[PDB]
Parts: C-alpha cells; structure tokens; sequence
C-alpha cells in the first residue's frame, strides 16, 4: 500500500511544480513580443540556444544530485532549493517590462537562461521520488497517475484563466499582471514543494544503506551509464521521438490557430475537450492498464495521434473547415499524450531497477535527467527537422512562395510526425523489454539483493 496520502501530496507536489511552467511555455513569447517588444528572431534564437544548453546541463545536474549527500535526503535538499531560487527567477523573468535597451536584451537573456537551469535543479530529483516510492508494477501504475493528471490540470487551468487574471490585475500595464500572476503561482509552488517534501517518504532509495548506488562516481561514468543501459538508451531514444513528433504537431496547430483564425472560438472548445480526454484517461489509466497491456497502451499512445495526423491530413487534402476533426484530433493527441508520459514515468522508473539488476548501481537522478534533457531536445531537434525540411521545399526566404508549395509544406509537417511516431512505436517493440516477467525478476531480484552488508 502506498499511502493515500502520499500519492495525493506527490500529486500537489506535480501541480504546484508545472503550475509554475505552463505560463512560461505558454505566454512567455506573448510577454516578450507583445509587451516587452522583442524581435521574433531573437527570442526564437535564445529559446533555441536555452533549449540546447538546458538539455546539456540535465545531465550534470543529474550527476550533482547523485553525489550530493545530505540530510533530508540526496533529493530533497536540491528540490527545496531548485523550487526556491526558480521562484525568484520566474518573477525577475517577468519583470523584463520595467528595463529598456540593452539593458534589458541582457535582463531577458540572464533570466531565461537562469529560470531554466533553476527549474533542472528542481525537475530531476523530483521525478528521481518515483522510483523509491515504490518498485512494484501495479503501485507505479497506480502512483504516477496522481501527479501527471495534476499537472495537466495545472496547464490547462493555466491556459484558461493566466490571460483573465492578467486583464483585471494589471490592466494596460500587462507585464504587472503577468509579475502578479506570478505572485500567485509562486504560493501555490512553495506550498506544493513543502508539502511534497513533508509528506512524500523515501522507501527505496539510492542514499539508503541497503541500495547498490554508489555517491562518489564521474561524470563521465554516469552518462556512460546511460549506454549501459540500454533500456534507458532505448527509453531516450522512444521519448526523443515522441517528443519531437508532438512538437511539430503542437507548432502546427499554434500556427492554425494564431495566425489561421481558423473559426471564432473553436480554441477554447477544442482545448476544454482535449483537456477532458487528457484528465479522463489519466484518471481511468490503472483501470486501463490492468484491462489492457502495458504494451498496448504504449501502442496506443503512438497510434492514436498518428490517427488524428491522418484524420487533419485528409482535411488538408479537403476543405480545412471541419470543427469535429480538429477537436477530435485534439482529443485523440491528447489521450495519447497522457498515456505517454503516465507510461513513460513508470519506464524511467523500471529502468532505474533495470541499471541496478545489470550494472550494480541504483541511478534515478540519470534516467530522470534523461527524460528532462529529452524533453528540452525534442522541441530543439524539432525546431532544427523544420527548418530542414523548410529550407529543403524553399521557404528559406521566408517572403512568399506558391500555394502548392506551402500546401505541400503542410503535407510534410503532418507525415513528419507520424514518421517519428512510428520510430518510437517500432524502437519499443524491438528493443524494449522491461513489460513482464522481467519486471517481476528485477523487482524480486532487488528486494532479494535488499539485505544490509
Ligand atoms: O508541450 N509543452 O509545451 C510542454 C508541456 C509540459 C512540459 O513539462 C514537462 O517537461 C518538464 C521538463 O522540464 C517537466 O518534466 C514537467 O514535469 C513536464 O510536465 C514541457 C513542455
């Protein structure tokens, strides 16, 4: 039994945790653009070069969290302090309004940077809780639902009300409002981390006297540990894919959406339903997974966003006026995003156990670190696929081109995705083998192995 109690403070915890993002990622270029007033280039170069940098820092933090030993815990203490200093960095992030010149191009260009790192030193060894919390089957399934259905929700009411508050606290002074709106997501992400480190226990972890990691340990052996283990290495590999896929999805319809009105107020209907699907198969996901295959779920969750590609493909072959297929696209994606990262916490998980059952050491901040740094890379190498392919149909000028040209664009941006859809899917069912009895093995192995000197 994990405590009920636990798995709703993990579940805070996660709220509170990407309640402090989603603004960022969402209206961070509106911020910078629309009230900053910033060129489009610039901040599309320093997101990119941020991007890059963020994913190459991942992998140190996740070294710095596995050497530190501390009190409260080799997570813990990293967690309170990441969470602290990327409240202050998130509010001086959106106080860009208030400088001028240089000055300021300098201000946006530190605290970006900063506010990135900061969150790293917080993201890794929160996830890292996953795996000692628990190393049975049933319990991740049943765990980590709680916390990815917290943060959607925190995104989605974030989409819904970040722009209302902004209106009616600050007013013309937009960038008070957003500072403000800050204020407010900062109580929430404090009180979530308190609560989470209060409540939140560690049963399996790698700074207990029983457990095979090993504190003292290089750089350049933690990231080879990432080859060793070649189910983390396969597990980089799905989630690069999947990540770089639902980007490219994800710009496609902020493109259909921002600059194509498409239809007055089909966004909120579409991200209300979406946002329903999401929740709903979060919440029914243990249900699901012991009703269907682990496997089949991962299957699903590939296929169905390759589904509604097909689905807004024919659309674009056809008239781009259906508000039912982009709303059921919408909520096809979304389910599958769901069961993605639901699946894909536990998997980072199993593969913690996989590293200690083949190398003899127990490294959850590496895996974790992986899935960060994969996140930050899939929008990286996303951005650098489409410019690619862009430059390859000749958009490069970026100043008119033949409508067959920027239809057929559209074509490649909508095959694209389910390219790298079909890569995860085919890497998972060739390579992977952490679903069965080997999960049984190394769960029975390790608690076997869990037995002091
Ligand atoms: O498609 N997006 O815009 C998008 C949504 C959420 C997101 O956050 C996830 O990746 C983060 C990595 O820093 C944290 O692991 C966080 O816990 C995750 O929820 C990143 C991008």
């Amino acid at each position: 039994s994990i405590s009920m109690t636990t798995k709703l403070s993990y579940g805070f915890g996660a709220f509170g945790k990407d309640f402090a993002i989603g603004i960022v990622y969402m209206y961070l270029m509106y911020y910078y653009t629309d009230v900053v007033g910033l060129s489009v280039g610039l901040v599309g170069t320093l997101f990119l070069v941020a991007r890059i940098w963020d994913a190459i820092n991942c992998p140190i933090m996740g070294w710095i969290v596995n050497a530190t030993r501390s009190r409260w815990g080799k997570f813990k203490p990293w967690i309170l302090i990441g969470t602290l200093t990327n409240s202050l960095v998130l509010f001086l992030l959106f106080s860009a309004h208030l400088f001028e010149g240089t000055a300021q191009v300098v201000f946006v260009c530190v605290t970006y940077i900063l506010w990135g790192m900061t969150y790293t030193i917080m993201d890794i060894p929160f996830w890292s809780l996953v795996p000692t919390i628990t190393l049975d089957k049933r319990e991740r399934e049943q765990l980590v639902p709680f916390p990815r259905f917290f943060a959607s929700l925190a995104g989605f009411v974030t989409a819904g009300i970040t722009l209302p508050f902004v209106s009616y606290v600050g007013g013309a002074d937009r960038g008070f409002g957003f500072q403000m709106f800050t204020l407010v997501l900062i109580a929430f992400f404090i009180a979530s981390t308190i609560v989470t480190l209060r409540n939140v226990h560690e049963v399996y972890s790698s700074d207990n006297g029983v457990t095979a990691g090993r504190p003292h340990l290089t750089l350049k052996t933690i990231v080879g540990l990432i080859y060793k283990n070649d189910q983390l290495s396969c597990l980089l590999g799905m989630a690069l894919a999947y990540n770089i896929a639902s980007n490219i999805i994800n710009g496609f319809a902020i493109y259909y959406f921002t600059y194509v009105i498409g239809d007055a107020d089909l966004f909120p209907y579409y991200l209300s339903y979406a946002g329903a699907a999401n929740l709903l198969t979060l919440i029914v996901f243990p249900r699901l997974v012991k009703m269907l295959s682990r496997r089949i779920l991962w299957a699903g969750a590939s296929v169905m966003p390759v589904l509604s590609c097909a689905g807004l493909f024919a659309m674009a072959l056809a008239d781009i006026h259906n508000a039912a297929l982009i709303v059921a696209a919408g909520i096809f994606l979304n389910i599958g995003t769901a069961l993605f990262w639901v699946l894909q916490v536990i998997m980072v998980a199993d593969t913690v156990d996989y590293g200690e059952f083949k190398l003899n050491i127990r490294c959850e901040s590496i895996a974790y670190s992986v899935q960060t740094m994969v996140v930050k890379g899939g929008s990286a190498f996303a951005a650098f696929f489409i410019a690619l392919v862009l430059g390859l149909i000749g958009y490069t000028p970026n100043v008119a081109q033949s409508a067959q040209t920027l239809q057929g664009m559209q074509f490649i941006m909508i095959v694209l995705p389910v390219l790298f859809f079909m890569m995860t899917l085919v890497l998972y069912f060739r390579y992977y083998r952490l679903n069965g009895d080997m999960l049984r093995k190394i769960q029975i192995h390790l608690l076997d192995k869990y037995r002091k000197t």
